[PDB]
């Protein structure tokens, strides 16, 4: 049985990172902020929370808005998350040393929860004014949930495969796991992955307001998202996009890069139990834990941390709290990211990966904001207060997203 | 190296087929058309034709439209295209045997071009007139682009994975690629994949005629869709969806089920050349094609059968020329389905690989409807004329869609 450990499958590691999110576009930035114990949740002053008396005036914006940094030809040619994926792209191949790899053994797989909705809808509209013949010529490559990865495939040049995968909250890390398959099983070398996510709009607040999954604590923003908290009473939407470079860790020595971290495994499993709410019991989210330690060669004892998945819902922390047991990780310090950069859908998986990456780098988990009251039937060993300096040696970063989607993903500290 | 052939990768078996068409909802009945050289493609009799004037005035509607199988409840809490999956999903299983499977060894891929873009747009109105709290707390469920694959895993109690590839017209074949990695890496040993995707509208009509990509032969629509011919003037579209049962081939034999093909290999690769028109070189899509020969443990002079992606453009028939030579496999017998069964964009990798299954299975290709005369660049053992008889022992199918996403899968006689 092939595993990371065994040497049945190549080791695998991160080189470079990048993401923007509502504390910073900068992760170096947003890693500072997190551990200072910032938050990017904030009073929303979008006309629309007014126009509709939304329940929920609360959320995180990009702290730094993708389009000031896109000129007028971008801003016509290509979709919102197409633009994201351009912005990360170019960030993290500079931050890599613009390396000169082979064409054909790179790969792009990054993942989208809603994708390009926003160019479809304005396609009706036009022809519905001029016709047919007026429909821009360009709306193909800007319609389809592709558009992203296909975008950063392009301007980088990845001839080994370029694929999005869509799972809901799961798309960027299921997106990570996927690209690490295309690397052990021998179809590349280097691989681009990550996720990216649209902006805060009416209609998914509205969406997610009415299945009662959102904070309304409207008083106090920084305050709403409160992960396995007893008090908490939903999720907050917190802008994101993040992509990460992952190689053989021989292609990495070729090149000079230093690794930030290994990524040793990935577990991809399903609830079956309904189209939005997670299993009460946790089994096959924490069998999607297992599976990554299976495949990196891994017990559950040497799992010292747990990036959660965390959204704050009532329902979704329980059930995540009895998956972490199930796979025997309940003794693991955890984080919960969304209490402080909130919830991005398609991306906020491989936020969260990156973020566990850093915590291997650097030996420090940032405090789980708004953890007042242990929750008892949550008995997790949550991080909190300020950050933890500990000896991490290895880590699950969790994503359990609506429709039980479940994606688990292991990553050591090199 | 593991492959198939030398015992690394477990036998991987296809077990059941069930697809939909503008020829018949019964596959073998759509099969039986093919052979007897029946088109799918009509004139288009849908109201928006004469509204717009539109220039693409043909193509095929299903035969028999999913909706006539669902009741107000599915009309109300389901996109087009969880519909759909919910058809296809249960027949699937009914040809299968309906057998008891364990669920946390079975897994679902399926891929989508466009997906379930129509509740999006529905869920702006509706809010634009009632507020937020009119939003149906089902939306979510309804408007992202995992749904079918969501409602089909639901379904069918699918616990080792739900998958959903969007990679334009190769979406299809790509979700039994992910599928069958899902079994040889041992994350499951049975799973649901294939492709679904809507129907025929206005608005995709318009963005792709205005590429220049489609037939306006609107006097003989049987006659428009012609694949590698020299007066070939782009696709047309024809309604599809389709679901393949693949399963380890002890799994199969466990159980009596009776295999119809081998699942050998797949290979994806990428053009990373433009965002809609493929690669003229064929290098990168030949690839896809010898990546899933050496997944296999094939030899180029094993491949008897390549059933051509072959849209009918010319520039897209061209470039899959170069390919299938690049790959060495241009002493095989080709088949272009779409010359009878048009374009599914999402669902149409799916619909052909049932076929090439088929083809397997029976012995048989079918001839390549309005081949009557070959293009000088195009120098390809097209079959035409009649069904060719003959003794196919591997086939490659071909889907290289829009944004240069190639996917190649090798299929063996069981
Ligand atoms: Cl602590
Ligand atoms: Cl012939
Ligand atoms: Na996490
Ligand atoms: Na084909």
């Amino acid at each position: 049985q092939p595993s990371t450990a065994n040497g049945g499958f190549p080791s695998v590691v991160v080189t470079a990172v990048t993401a923007t999110t509502s504390i910073s576009p900068d992760i170096e930035s947003t890693w500072k902020g997190l551990l200072a114990g910032e938050s990017g949740i904030h009073a929303l002053e979008d006309e629309f929370v007014t126009k509709w008396d939304l329940a929920v005036k609360i959320g995180g914006h990009l702290k730094d808005p993708v389009d000031s940094h896109m000129g007028r030809l971008d801003m016509r040619r290509m979709s919102y998350v197409q633009r994201m994926g351009k912005l990360l792209g170019g960030q993290l191949w500079e931050s890599a040393g613009s390396p000169e790899v082979d064409p054909d053994r790179f790969a792009v797989v990054v993942g989208t929860g809603l994708g390009g909705a926003e160019r479809i809808v304005e396609s009706y509209d036009l022809m519905n004014a001029g016709g047919p013949r007026k429909v821009s010529p360009l709306a193909v490559q800007m319609i389809m949930p592709n558009g992203a990865a296909a975008v950063i495939g392009l301007q980088l040049g990845a001839r080994a495969g370029v694929m999005t995968p869509v799972s809901a909250c799961s798309s960027g890390s299921e997106a990570i796991a996927h690209a690490w398959r295309q690397i052990v099983m021998g179809d590349a070398d280097v691989a681009v992955c990550g996720g990216v996510e649209g902006p805060i709009e009416a209609l998914p607040i509205a969406a997610f307001s009415m299945m009662r999954a959102m904070s309304t604590r409207n008083d106090e923003p920084e305050r709403a998202s409160r992960p396995f908290d007893k008090d908490r009473d939903g999720f907050v939407f917190g802008e994101a996009g993040a992509l990460m470079l992952i190689e053989t860790e021989e292609h990495a020595k070729a090149r000079g890069a230093k690794p930030l971290a290994r990524l040793l495994g990935a577990g991809i499993t399903s609830d079956a139990f309904h189209m939005v709410a997670p299993a009460a019991d946790g089994v096959r989210a924490g069998r999607a834990m297992t599976r990554s330690l299976e495949l990196a060669g891994l017990s559950p004892a040497d799992i010292d941390h747990v990036n959660a998945h965390g959204t704050a819902t009532p329902i979704g922390d329980a059930a995540e709290a009895n998956a972490i047991r199930v796979a025997g990780c309940d003794q693991a310090a955890v984080y919960a990211p969304k209490s402080a950069l909130g919830h991005s859908i398609g991306a906020v998986g491989a936020l969260e990966s990156v973020l566990t990456v850093l915590t291997l780098r650097d030996g420090v988990i940032p405090p789980t904001l708004n953890y007042e009251t242990p929750d008892p039937e949550i008995d997790l060993d949550v991080v909190a207060g300020e950050p933890r300096y500990g000896d991490y040696r290895y880590a699950v970063n969790n994503s359990f997203g609506f429709g039980g989607h479940n994606v688990a993903l292991a990553f050591g500290r090199y």
